[PDB]
């Protein structure tokens, strides 16, 4: 639907890949979200950059599923030293803020056709944890989700 983000001019699109539903889950309670050790810190690269200027969204997928699970917007810096343990396995260390926008199953059938010209052409279906978007895929992505009944 053109009723959804119509006026992202600017900011980032990563793909978040979770082994655990119930980190997910956790995320959408609490708007909190934790990525791999590298993924933090592209993440956080990508956020401070920003300078507020543009969103940044993730784009969420359970490994295995099928289905995308929803979309969140990055709503701080990666906070290193927290809390050992909070999630379903030790090594996801760190923290940062997200807004859920959207919680909702869409198939990977309504996507595999977007294609990643940053990641050899491959289908936006096939990216692992933390790939970044193109922006124009993004926002096809974005629309998909967003309208998807
Ligand atoms: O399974 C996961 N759980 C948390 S909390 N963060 C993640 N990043 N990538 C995979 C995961």
């Amino acid at each position: 639907e053109n009723l959804y983000f119509q006026h992202m001019k600017h900011g980032r699109v990563f793909i978040i890949k979770s082994y655990s539903e119930d980190d997910i889950h956790r995320s959408i309670k609490y708007n909190i979200w934790c990525s791999t050790e590298h993924g933090n810190k592209r993440l956080d690269a990508a956020y401070r950059s920003m300078n507020g200027k543009g969103p940044v969204y993730l784009l969420f997928s359970v490994n295995g599923s099928g289905h995308f699970c929803g979309v969140a917007e990055m709503k701080s810096a990666v906070d290193y030293n927290t809390c050992a343990g909070v999630w379903s396995q030790d090594k996801w260390k760190g923290r940062f803020d997200v807004r859920w926008i959207f919680v909702k199953d869409v198939p990977n059938s309504q996507l595999r056709h977007i294609r990643l010209e940053n990641n050899e052409n491959k289908p936006v279906t096939n990216s692992r944890d933390t790939q970044e978007v193109p922006l124009e895929k993004a926002k096809q992505v974005l629309k998909i989700i967003a309208s998807y009944k």
